[PDB]
């Protein structure tokens, strides 16, 4: 069954405002250590952060708790499978937290057009 | 299983124009009796209408009929759970229809960024 | 069970520019023979193309491959039922591929608000 569904919209310009405001700190707050390794070489760094920000917020909604406790930005990682499809990877605290509530899997889709970045998330079982 | 899915996006500015054109005749058309009673006390009347308009349209698509018969604006209500998350409530005629179609529950996800309000709906079983 | 999910946002302006750039060849490249046959009767030709473009991209994401091989613009058709519900129709190469992956069904929803066109897709099994 569907445990929950989630969506989030992120403006590129809002990310730009947040970058200026918090400086380095924002990305360091949103991105996981794994994600932070490749961020400096990101061809479109604004899109990179926007994608992660939308996906994690959408994730938090779909799991029904919001960014709280184990469900934290640093625990929710966005990676890609062999064919380039984006997938969630979880920190150990957050990986385990899901089992407890019976959440088996969380699917992700992301898209962008100009200033708008959209994340679509569905949690199963 | 999935009975159907639905989505709709609404511009806050479009809502403002619709209010301009029709007055409350627009709100009277889109809102349920329950919503219409509490609408005057809405802190954000434009955002209030935008959410209702998007969610109801997305609902109608998800059940595969569009606005038709019991699947009407006045039968599709949007309330909020204790945690403040939007959720659907139904006029008795629509509740009966959903049971007939074997739809067990209809999930609702909502997002907003600036001028854009987005609703995604999944009708289950 | 969910095989995968997909979403895509398309600007009408992007379609207009593509149409200017490539002329008729664009529609011929994006649309299936059935879609192309009915294209001249479209009430809003630009929206007609924009919707198909988004839906096909969202489909391709949901099946996890992106536009590649049998998962192609030519093979991914969008039609509407009697009640106006959008549905996918497949060239024989694609329906063959879907059965091989065990993908039983693929649901679709489309919406638009001014310049923004949006598609949501969920592939089951």
């Amino acid at each position: 069954m569907i445990y929950g569904i989630g969506t989030d919209i992120v403006s590129l310009k809002r990310i730009i405002r947040l970058n200026k405001k918090f400086g380095q700190a924002f990305a360091g707050r949103i991105l996981t250590p794994e994600e932070l390794l490749e961020f400096p070489q990101a061809g479109k760094p604004v899109n990179y952060l926007a994608k992660r920000f939308a996906a994690k917020e959408a994730f938090a909604k779909a799991v029904g708790t919001g960014i709280r406790g184990a469900v934290s930005f640093r625990n929710i990682g966005i990676g890609h499978d062999a064919l380039g499809k984006p997938e969630f990877f979880y920190g150990p605290a957050l990986s385990k937290w899901l089992e407890e509530q019976g959440i088996s899997r969380v699917s992700l889709s992301m898209s962008d057009e100009e200033d708008t970045v959209l994340a679509f998330v569905v949690a199963e079982k």
